[PDB]
């Protein structure tokens, strides 16, 4: 199968990604050096993952070594929801190149629908315990979002945590410059998104599936959620194969056109995981795949239910 995809900026896109929420800042710096070593091209980042800066010595490693050329990767970060104010938004994106090491990235996202009041705080919550939004519209987000494009600080802007028609209000945004390249969700098969998908694509908009394998070190977990990597019909589908459970669960979205970026900081499973490029699934396998449905969600964004731009109201 093709590693890149095209975006509707006219760069391609590698398939696979590296995911760096939740890698220890301890860890993190070796597991992209392996990333890199083994093949992946695209690694996922985000300010509020607070492990930009170790990432960052990763990269530059490489570059510095001629393993690879700043060209052939596809940096991806995230504007955080304390920044969406016009006049912030610059910063936030110049302290993400700064840690990381590069001159642009490659990909840059609304993290979250969501603004947040500005501060030091990543979820500043009132003396009561909710959120304490900004008033700053999203589509005035978007506009700030456009000019680090005609600046060069990035190549591609584009959004994730959006609903249907938070992608549709962007796009019918009087005097839009740029559509999204991409919108990153979460998707696996307890969370299938078929809806969701499906608007994007019909609209060139390419989508990444975000938490692939369930996120079992979710900070919320609790032991009586399911688990996709325990889940004994995934796994028959995975011995059927000669995979593993995370293989087939890396090889499900790329078969559906999506872009994924599973997470790992143990190199064995760094390796294992990108792997997934010599075996198809069936269509049946797809379908039985997709029957998992639950909509079940890793990252609800519990503390944000009553934002006005919270965006898991919303059917899809
Ligand atoms: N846009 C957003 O709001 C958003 C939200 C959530 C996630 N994301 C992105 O998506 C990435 C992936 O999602 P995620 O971190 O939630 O979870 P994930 O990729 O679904 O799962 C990560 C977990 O799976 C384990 N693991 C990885 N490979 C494995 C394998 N081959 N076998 C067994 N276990 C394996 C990892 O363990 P070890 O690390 O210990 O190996 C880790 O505990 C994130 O890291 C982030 O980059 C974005
Ligand atoms: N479940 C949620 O709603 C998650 C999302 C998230 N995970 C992620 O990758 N992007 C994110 O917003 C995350 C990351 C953080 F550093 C802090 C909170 C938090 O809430």
């Amino acid at each position: 199968m093709a590693s890149r995809i095209l975006l509707n900026n006219g760069a391609k896109m590698p398939i696979l990604g590296l995911g760096t929420w939740k890698s220890p800042p301890g860890q993190v710096t070796e597991a992209v050096k392996v990333a890199i070593d083994v093949g992946y091209r695209h690694i996922d980042c985000a300010h509020v993952y607070q492990n930009e800066n170790e990432v960052g010595v990763a990269i530059q490693e490489k570059l510095r070594e001629q393993v690879v050329k700043r060209e052939e990767l596809f940096i991806v970060s995230k504007l955080w929801c304390t920044y969406h104010e016009k006049g912030l938004v610059k910063g936030a994106c110049q302290k993400t190149l700064s840690d990381l090491k590069l001159d642009y990235l490659d990909l840059y996202l609304i993290h979250w629908p969501t603004g947040f009041k500005p501060g030091k705080e990543f979820f500043p919550l009132d003396e009561s315990g909710n959120v304490v939004p900004s008033d700053t519209n999203i589509l005035d987000t978007w506009a700030a979002m456009e000019e680090l494009v005609d600046e060069g600080l990035v190549k591609a802007i584009g959004i994730s945590n959006f609903n249907h028609l938070q992608v549709e209000m962007i796009l019918n945004k009087p005097g839009l410059k740029y559509k999204p390249a991409v919108n990153q969700i979460e998707c696996h098969p307890y969370l299938t998104q078929e809806k969701l998908i499906q608007y994007c694509q019909s609209k060139g908009i390419v989508v990444t599936a975000y938490s692939p394998l369930g996120s079992p070190d979710r900070p919320w977990a609790k032991p009586e959620d399911p688990s996709l990597l325990e889940d004994p019909r995934i796994k028959a589908i995975a011995a059927k194969h000669n995979k593993t459970t995370a293989q087939v669960l890396i090889r499900f979205p790329m078969q559906r056109n999506l872009v994924v970026i599973p997470k790992s900081v143990t190199p064995e499973r760094i390796a294992e995981n990108f792997k997934v490029f010599d075996f198809e699934l069936s269509s049946q396998d797809m379908t039985t795949l997709l029957s998992y449905n639950r909509n079940w969600r890793v990252c609800a964004l519990l503390s944000c239910t009553s934002h006005k731009d919270y965006p898991f109201h919303e059917e899809f």
